[PDB]
């Protein structure tokens, strides 16, 4: 069985089965600005302040300066690091790097090395039997050294070369696929010689942390802001579960959030509210029409407020930024309205993908999250067939217009409820001041699912 | 930290976060005609008419008049620059221009430098990396923020010629033109940026006499839609900064509804633009006339503007500049797009989202009240309504259906929602004279009237 | 401001903002076949005809004779224009050329060249240097001449060794697109350095008279020939408007556009009708067949028919035979059965772009256009709500059967009437000898827009 290292970058170490192979080299191939360099410094950096392990960075295009200025953005002192003598530049901008390399190692005592875009270095017949003896060299010194290669293409070769992969004993390659306009940063690895690793793309970002690789059930009962919703729903929503408001366009998925966001500050509980709709100037005055005064529980520090478009950011981003904001105001609950606004011109691959990573972070976080979702078909019941993130919540409110005499009334209905009881039936409610108000049952009224009910 | 030194372009200073970073080469690669050449100027240009900074343009093809003269025709005098010494156009059409070019960085402060077809320069890989290499060196060490311009033959293919000019680089701008479906599509994109961050993907940008033009409250206030039933089924009437829409079949009566809602501003002496996509200029005036309202008057007491043109004619990315330009000096109280639907035609679903948002943005962002008509792709149009992607982002919706009554095709009007307002949640049957629309009462008798053919 | 030079080329003084850059070449790229040639010519002939102006073409390939007897074709007698020394064909099948080149402008007092296929002049480092030089050569002459290169693909390089086009100030690239083994000119300003122009391909087409690139409101009314449907109509059609006939197979959308032709004939007004479906000669049959004699109109010279397969001819040259028959004829108004016939095996794009150009030209010359359509789906409301081609129509004729009984009934409806009033009734209509016969509407029906009526 080989032994890992622990890279120490968030999710490489669960993709990887614990990090890289000890005392073999690694590639981390990719095309240009996709994070090569990034990953390179990360793991020297994480290496000398986790493990305290000696780190030589071998630099071949740009000064080893230009790296100490370029890791800055992140937060990384270079200079303090090559200053207590825990980090080594070699400015090498092949024999001769061997020894010079070599003797670097142990004139430090390096445990990790890192070698900046091999690829300068040989500027294919060939590159096999440098590479080859370089990936020897280093094998003999027993230092877990990491290469970086380019790509042209980000479904072609996995090299430059098409060769520095049979060459490695592990790949990792980093892509930066470009879907509508919109970059999406992917990382994988091809291959893991002697271990065991995840396989398949993986949905990371670059922030101001450096890379963020991105791979209980209580009885406990929480008011939703309506007493009818509560008592409809059996005493209310459970802490630790995902509820689901379908319906058309102006049914009150907003109003619904809202009033769920208002009951978390009533109890003096964190809450946020990502919006990707309205803005928080509209939702204020619309909030405040109803009675709620969101300005208030912005003052009392209890709601927190975060709007934004959803074709501004990637689905990798928006969930980086959700994570990021509830780490920092650390709420009781949470609310996205909406769901539907994050799928418009996005893969329902990476739509699924994005639901499953806010369900899981609010539900292994013991956060109630209240996601609403707009119904592409005017049969509100037949989009809830349709949408896959159905089978992910636990609770589904769904909102449907009811054409009654000549007359646009909506209609509520706790369409499920797991491990609870709830109330089976369609109740008409109306929209006013200080909030909704659900009346009774159509009794007399038939195919009311269709949205156009029959006497 | 690495510091970014403004552009002055219009929208790039925010993809960039501040702009690029200083004293580094920024690579600048695109298709013949992308506007590699007037970014290049565009940046030093700005750099010599805000933050008076001297800068040094290189050629290597195009005459140094020609660059002179090609840039006239944004109205930027290159010429008074040079004669007053802030700019220096160094004529190149290994190791010379680099001595030159760094003879230049003292000779008058050079702080910003822009070569032009670098590519050129190695035109008679291995080679063109050590010596592209050489010069990100000698420019690094003049401490001079450089544009570097590389050309590519591919919009989806390497990033340069020899596919080594961007891991050289320490930044890469990427310039496209997209041909989507015979009509060209200018975007521009940060690949990366070696130290800083920025925006990621590719954002819509035009060019016009201005240069390039990257693109990346809520009061209470109510306005009259121009009619009084249609007001008090608003609950008052339509909000001022908010953005209605009148969805329905064809002959619904949208452009009338868009015609009494551009005379009521008028009416109050406030300004209006009428954006026609499907009638034209002559047929609006006769049409309005027809229901009781003078047009060509309220063009003479300059109030209303009409300006009306065919939806393939330009794309989005021009559309939404008129309508952004054509605002900013007209300066209207209220806006109208007849339609939506008209402008959505041969068009990607994610251009067209980008473009609502885009236009709705400005409308809300101006405090601009604006009636976006959509004619409905089915006879239900409630259904129509839920594909809509573009009524997600609409804060109120006026519904226009047909009801066949009694072997009659009678019109019904109905307010869908209406955002932090009550409004009147019956389908009332509605008729069209020679003064306007006429709003009666629903039909309590009739069921399924959302169908378009209901029953007592 | 660079100025620009008309090339008189029908289309192209639009597209380009005015013209062609003065004083600066201009790259004119495309297959075998497209019309570089004809262009580069076309330029010449146009500027040694209107604005009086001298003009050398250099040959490469051709002789000087072949290209006049090329040229014969389209009635450009260019011995003529050589015999008056207003044109000279320098016979070239670098520097030689420059200095020849040079002296026959000034031999001559050229105004514009024109160079016949540069890529011959190279059978990628060295075309780049001869190119640039040759650019720089006649722009110190100051001389507005046209290159022509060739391409092998027609979505892929722009010239051969994909260098010539950042040689060149202006790229023009004709394009001849085949889909759905259907060929497609089409033309576009690729760039145009120092002013503004056109972005996207043009549809254009070659005829005799060269290459033909193709980038009021009345309250007049006129008669439909049915009274009950001028009455519908609320006084029949307007003069300047653009109708629409939309039913299922069989409903009487000829009948109609017979009729309306007919009405036109009466009032010894001429008329044009485009047949797609049927021939003359059954058009002629079906028509005396409800008491209307066409060769009487034919014989009149008010009445002209043009029929042919939708599927013989491209988009572009449907319109380019419209426009020119319209232009001779010079019709009061004009039908086309059917526009349904001319979408059949054609994107939708270069169909709406199509309907766009008739109506265009139609309403710009105060011609009243009736359009049929065939419906898709039985329920013709439904097919035009889909019909991307109801919102530039602006009356709208509805036919619909109405099963009546274990009866195929007929119907017609005024479905929409732009400032106009109009009958908003489905009547119920027959059809017999001397034509049809509009009756009174199903009252005591429901559901009459399905097909199938309820009582
Ligand atoms: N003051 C009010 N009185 C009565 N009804 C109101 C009031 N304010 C809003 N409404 C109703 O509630 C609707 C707004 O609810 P909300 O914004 O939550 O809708 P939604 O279904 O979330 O819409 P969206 O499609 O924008 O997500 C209005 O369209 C209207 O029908
Ligand atoms: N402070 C920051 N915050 C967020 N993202 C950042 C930050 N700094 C850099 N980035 C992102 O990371 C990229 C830098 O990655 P890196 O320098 O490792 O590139 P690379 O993959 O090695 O490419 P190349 O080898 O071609 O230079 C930037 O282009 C940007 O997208
Ligand atoms: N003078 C009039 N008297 C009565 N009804 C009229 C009059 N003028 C127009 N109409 C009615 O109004 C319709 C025109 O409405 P409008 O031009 O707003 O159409 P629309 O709903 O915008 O649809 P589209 O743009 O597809 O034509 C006519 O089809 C007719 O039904
Ligand atoms: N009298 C005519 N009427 C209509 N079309 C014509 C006529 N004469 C020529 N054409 C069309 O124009 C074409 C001639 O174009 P031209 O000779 O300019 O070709 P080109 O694009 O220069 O190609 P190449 O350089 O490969 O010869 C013919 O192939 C035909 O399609
Ligand atoms: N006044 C103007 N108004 C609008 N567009 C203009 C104007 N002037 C130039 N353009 C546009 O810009 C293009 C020229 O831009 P520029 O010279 O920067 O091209 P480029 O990307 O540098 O190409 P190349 O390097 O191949 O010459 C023209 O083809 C045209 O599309
Ligand atoms: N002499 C006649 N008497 C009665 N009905 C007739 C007579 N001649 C034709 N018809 C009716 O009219 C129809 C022909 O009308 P027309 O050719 O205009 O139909 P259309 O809807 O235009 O068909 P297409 O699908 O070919 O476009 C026949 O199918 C029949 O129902
Ligand atoms: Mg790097
Ligand atoms: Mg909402
Ligand atoms: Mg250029
Ligand atoms: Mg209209
Ligand atoms: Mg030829
Ligand atoms: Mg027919």
């Amino acid at each position: 069985a080989i032994a890992k290292m622990r890279t120490m970058i968030e999710g490489f170490d669960d993709i990887s089965h614990g990090g890289l192979p000890i005392g073999r080299s690694t590639l981390v191939s990719g095309t240009s600005g996709t994070g090569k360099t990034l990953f390179s410094i990360q793991f020297l950096y994480n290496g000398i302040i986790e493990f305290d392990e000696p780190g030589v960075f071998v630099t071949f295009e740009e000064t080893p300066q230009d790296i100490i200025k370029n890791a800055r953005s992140f937060g990384w002192d270079l200079a303090k690091l090559v200053d207590e003598g825990k980090l080594f530049i070699l400015d090498a901008s092949l024999s001769a790097l061997i020894e010079r390399i070599n003797y670097a190692i142990q004139k430090y005592r390096a445990r990790r090395v890192s070698i900046d875009s091999v690829t300068s270095v040989f500027q294919s017949s060939v590159v096999r039997r440098e590479l080859f003896r370089l990936v020897a060299r280093l094998k003999q010194i027993g230092a877990t050294t990491v290469m970086t290669t380019e790509r042209i293409e980000e479904y072609g070769p996995i090299a430059r070369y098409g060769v520095e992969e049979f060459v490695s004993d592990n790949v990792v390659i980093l892509r930066n696929v470009l879907e509508g306009e919109r970059r999406r940063r992917t990382l994988e690895i091809l291959k893991l010689r002697g271990t065991s690793h995840m396989k398949g793309e993986y949905p990371f970002t670059i922030t101001d942390h450096g890379i963020n690789i991105f791979p209980r059930s209580s009885n406990v009962r929480v008011s939703s802001g309506v007493v009818r919703l509560d008592e409809m729903c059996g005493g209310g929503f459970f802490k630790d579960s995902i509820i689901l408001a379908t319906g058309a366009t102006g049914t009150g998925k907003t109003l619904l959030v809202s009033r769920f966001v208002e009951n978390a500050c009533a109890n003096k509980e964190r809450a946020i509210l990502f919006a990707y709709e309205e803005s928080r100037a509209q939702l204020l005055r619309n909030a405040y029409s109803w009675g709620m005064d969101f300005e208030e529980m912005e003052r009392q520090n209890l709601l927190k407020i975060v709007c934004a478009y959803p074709e501004s950011a990637g689905l990798e981003d928006h969930l980086q930024i959700i994570k990021s904001e509830i780490n920092d105001f650390k709420p009781a609950r949470i609310a996205i309205d909406s769901l539907s606004a994050l799928a418009r011109g996005v893969s329902n691959n990476a739509f699924r993908q994005f639901v499953i990573g806010v369900t899981g972070y609010a539900k292994q976080e013991e956060i109630t999250g209240l996601f609403t979702n707009t119904s592409d078909q005017f049969m509100g019941a037949h989009s809830i067939t349709d949408s896959h993130i159905s089978e992910i919540t636990d609770t589904i409110i769904l909102l449907q217009y009811v054409e009654i005499r000549g007359e646009m009334s909506r209609a509520i209905n706790v369409f499920k409820m797991r491990g609870s009881w709830h109330d089976k039936a369609i109740r008409e409610f109306m929209i006013s001041d200080k909030g909704p108000d659900i009346k009774d049952s159509f009794r007399n009224f038939e195919r009311i699912i269709s949205g156009s009910p029959t006497r």
